[PDB]
């Protein structure tokens, strides 16, 4: 219960819900730039000249420790791409662990539709494994150099507290930021953070679909995406199951598409009509699992205000994806969840930050038995 990673609680901040990200200081004299934390990536990589949309950058000229590796790097996204230049140098995180280590970093020099408008972050910290790092996997991602260099524990915890703030603690976990147990489903392999999904309910009502489908290709854990993405025949399934509980209200088509949103009069939107969601997840144990449950108010999303107005506009963020399932800020910021790397496991665990209302709260329950999980993974 008590707090000595006090310091780094409340380290993140967002702007209008565009992106969790965390100061970092490179090159010396120092350099402090807002970057955008992502575990769905492997590159820490920093806008380095400027943009329309970037309010400051990264000058390598004026960084006396800054080392130029004579390599380009280019690195596509879901949604965007940059291309810039490798480098080491210094990089400290204020408010995270008190060490300081040289790591590479991607000078960003040009890049499309990959910075945010307003977002107030320029640049990206890929947290996941090497095996996905670009130009290749000897690039070594910033929290193995972290890991290598220092004694930080080789682990990090992630309260995403959505509508903008946060915590990343940085080798270990502060028990403040979560109320119940920290359920754990184990990394099944080391490239993203890749877990397996044996079964998905809908207000309580199986979904009802092979466990393969949930996890065919993969299924990650991604802050840097924004949405609940689904592979397209569970997405389909997911909104016939989600519009036939919510039938009290009818909506456009667009509407599940994310075409379309809808705005309800302020502090009136009836999350009440719409279910909650369960994801249950493989557990430490064999045949034994456990479900996180998420509210409307996660998988519904406020879209910046016309200018602070009486209206309250939400997107529906559960969409489709053919790359595999993606567990994006929907599903993380209904939690507090823990990256342990040092176990190759993941845990979960009831958010103290979550948005809920007096009468549902996001939840994390177990354990319940089901058998045949490790079919469930593709190969
Ligand atoms: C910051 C912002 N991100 C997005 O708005 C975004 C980024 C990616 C993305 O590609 N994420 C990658 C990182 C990235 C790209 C561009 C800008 C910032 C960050 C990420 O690496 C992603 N992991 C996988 C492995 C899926 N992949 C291939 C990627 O590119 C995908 C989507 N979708 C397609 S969506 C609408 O959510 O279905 C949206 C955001 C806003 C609020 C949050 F609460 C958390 C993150």
């Amino acid at each position: 219960r008590r707090g000595s990673f006090v310091e780094m609680v409340d380290n993140l901040r967002g702007k209008s819900g565009q992106g969790y990200y965390v100061e970092m200081t490179v090159g010396s004299p120092p350099q402090t730039l807002n970057i955008l934390v992502d575990t769905g990536s492997s590159n820490f990589a920093v806008g380095a000249a400027p943009h329309p949309f970037l309010h400051r950058y990264y000058q390598r000229q004026l960084s006396s420790t800054y080392r130029d590796l004579r390599k380009g790097v280019y690195v596509p996204y879901t949604q965007g791409a940059w291309a810039g230049e490798l480098g080491t140098d210094l990089v400290s995180i204020p408010h995270g662990p008190n060490v300081t280590v040289r790591a590479n970093i991607a000078a960003i020099t040009e890049s499309d539709k990959f910075f945010i408008n307003g977002s107030n972050w320029e640049g990206i910290l890929g947290l996941a494994y090497a095996e996905i790092a670009r130009p290749d996997d000897s690039l070594e991602p910033f929290f193995d150099s972290l890991v290598k260099q220092t004694h930080v524990p080789n682990l990090f915890s992630l309260q995403l507290c959505g509508a903008v703030g946060g915590s990343m603690i940085i080798g270990g976990i502060d028990h403040s930021l979560y109320t119940g147990s920290l359920w754990y489903t184990p990394i099944r392999r080391e490239w993203y953070y890749e877990v397996i999904i044996v079964r998905v309910e809908i207000n309580g009502q199986d979904l009802k679909m092979d466990c393969k489908e949930y996890n065919y290709d993969k299924s990650i854990v991604d802050s840097g995406t924004t949405n609940l993405r689904l592979p397209k025949k569970v997405f389909e399934a997911a909104v016939k199951s989600i519009k036939a509980a919510s039938s009290t209200e009818k909506f456009p088509d667009g509407f599940w598409l994310g075409e379309q949103l809808v705005c309800w009069q302020a502090g009136t939107t009836p999350w009440n009509i719409f279910p909650v969601i369960s994801l249950y997840l493989m557990g430490e144990v064999t045949n034994q699992s456990f479900r996180i449950t998420i509210l409307p108010q996660q998988y519904l999303r406020p879209v910046e205000d016309v200018a602070t107005s009486q209206d309250d506009c939400y997107k529906f963020a559960i969409s489709q994806s053919s790359t595999g399932t993606v567990m994006g800020a929907v599903i993380m910021e209904g939690f507090y969840v823990v990256f342990d790397r040092a176990r190759k496991r993941i845990g979960f665990a009831v958010s103290a930050c979550h948005v809920h209302d007096e009468f549902r709260t996001a939840a994390v329950e177990g354990p319940f038995v089901t058998l045949d999980m490790e079919d469930c993974g593709y190969n």
